[PDB]
């Protein structure tokens, strides 16, 4: 209600029919909430957490395509309301989440009869499009140096600590890469006095010095 | 009128707005209609013809994002109706092409307004979202070889020949490689008997080993 920046153009009629249907949802970390088009649950606003949504090759190789954050709204979980929609994504828990759903044949009713709702949709879209766009020119224009110093700096503003409790899986998984050549990566950065390697950790040495990789 | 499928849906008044605003162009080869944030002419239906999406690296590297033929609708060279489209990119003419334009301020007026409208650009957007998609999907997944091989069997398809008459160039310029990497590419293609190379044309020798390179 505070969350959904919509609801101040919605009517009573269509405020009512998503309060009624509204399913609050507590999701543990490592939960897949979507998966492809084994599942068309509805809209997901998230309340607090951390969702990612990704890409798996036929072989389980990965790349996340975005982050959803507290506030955000997750359109992709209910692909299935439109048609032309003809990829399919898995989205899952990074953190514990608390989610509302917005059932998908409610939301896609709502959408036939109001211009406001449907346009609405559009920019939701339009802004998952663009951060899309912006991992093609990152993929394409950046070599894979820059991007490990690209993921380690978000990582560490997200978590608020220049200390990561991460695996080389992890990472390797987040930018479409192969483990062994991100820990190969990991220990240039470490060699070069960027970062410190130990025990299920990666400690961030010159925050400094990796922005100036990731905007070389 | 025919080729536009929104048509039937729309009402007098919106037919009346968008057949009296038409604007008939013929665009030779070449042509650069779309150039980023420089431009916002509007949505496009094409006629009869070929436009390719595309985006620069600022340093001049390309990659084609999708192609547009007969009866396709340009959506992004109207981008600035949309505030969350936050990427730019180039359209251009790949063979001469008759175009309709709706401009980008009455398309916008009447999307406001109508809910079928909206939902149609959603499908729109979500088509080119989908070949996008297809795009990361093909750049992570696919070696080289197999991104080349594949282009040869659509360009040898739209064009109806097996006989190519394009530079390592543009060849470099879709699939986001460089001149060198392309040339030495179709150089280990005509040592394996795919193809055969001769002054300006890339002529297809085996067509159904390409595609089993392609599939690989």
């Amino acid at each position: 209600e505070n969350y959904f920046p919509l609801w101040n153009d919605l009517n009573t009629a269509q405020k009512k029919l998503i309060s009624d249907n509204l399913i609050t949802q507590h999701v543990k970390k490592g939960t897949i909430i979507h998966n492809g088009n084994m599942d068309c649950t509805g809209l997901l606003l998230v309340k607090s957490g951390q969702l990612r949504t990704y890409i798996l090759s036929d072989e389980g190789r990965e790349i996340t395509l975005y982050r959803l954050f507290d506030m955000d709204m997750c359109l992709l979980s209910a692909s299935c309301i439109m048609r032309s929609i003809q990829f399919e994504v898995t989205i899952e828990a990074e953190k514990d989440t608390d989610l509302w759903i917005i059932p998908a044949e409610i939301y896609k009713g709502i959408m036939k009869d109001s211009a406001p709702v449907a346009n609405y949709t559009n920019e939701l879209m339009a802004t998952r499009f663009s951060d899309v766009m912006w991992l093609i020119e990152q993929i394409m224009w950046k070599s894979l140096d820059k991007r490990v110093a690209s993921f380690l700096l978000e990582e560490t503003s997200i978590e608020g600590t220049n200390e990561l409790k991460i695996t080389h899986e992890t990472i390797a998984n987040h930018l479409g890469s192969h483990r062994e050549v991100i820990t190969r990566m990991l220990r240039y950065f470490q060699v070069e006095g960027l970062v410190k390697l130990s025990r299920g950790k990666i400690t961030i040495l010159d925050s400094k010095r990796l922005e100036t990789l990731q905007r070389s």
